[PDB]
């Protein structure tokens, strides 16, 4: 924590402390859902969803898995 | 168990599905650390850190409250 | 690990092992909700709620973000 | 939400909103460690540790899994 | 920041990297639920559930302790 | 919780309660790492690792991202 200073880039902070446990999802390019402890789950593997957004915050790819 | 389509904004997707469990931290403005399971913890409350970055990804505020 | 002993205070245990991944919320003074993967979310930041309780486990402060 | 009020007990708040995603570990009676993404892990199940504290925040029970 | 190679067993990978943050629950023997942020919670402790499944994926023990 | 009974398959339980918050990683086919709050992080995106194991518990694929 003394390992960081105002003016550092996200790369410099992440090098010092690691990436954070949480961050705000708005403005970022990738959102990942894992649908746990939600009734109605189906299949032989954990349902997940990866969403890709462009720099304007618009959804460009929907990746279901499976 | 709900409907999205390409071209939706993040507000539309969050209304439909909720915010995601995880998202990529690079490019956003607020990072939040909670230092768990790390030896050397001190104090009477859980140590945390909130960082604010500007539109360019540079750190402008370090909030260690506590405290 | 072997670096903890019965009789230790929560500070000593937290200095040896760090705080735990999880703990029972009853009896503590601060609760933190993060409303994720819940349809109906609104706004331009992640909705959260920080509740402060006194010693008697009574709620004394409600802190919504964003502000209601 | 609007379904909580200052003066509520932790039970009333938990009935209205559920327990929180996170809480401050200090002051509670049970801590639970899950040692993941930590090099050195051994054995055939996930290593965990459950610590029980009394009212004074003093450790009274250590429960390692698997058993040491 | 540590070294794995194809052909390693899960014990070898866990020694090198630790266990993973997440894994697929299907096919294993122990499931653990912690019911957070769900309205209608009752009791003086966090409600949890530990389920044991046999090698075939069938439920053989329901542990609701608490209690 | 009264929604489940001994003898149900993992598919029946997951349909009633959802998948669990946690499960034991040994014996399963996919392990996912997200290296957060670990100093030394590098890059312009969150480092992760997906490992695939066969039914004998042997590592068959290493997928770094990026």
């Amino acid at each position: 924590v003394s390992k960081i200073r105002v003016g550092m880039t996200q790369q410099q902070v992440a090098y010092a402390l690691g990436t954070p446990l949480m961050s705000d999802p708005f403005g970022t390019n990738t959102w990942f859902y894992v649908f746990r402890q939600q009734p109605g789950h189906e299949g032989v593997t954990q349902q997940t969803l990866t969403l890709t957004f462009n720099s304007s915050g618009v959804l460009t790819n929907i990746d279901n898995k499976p």
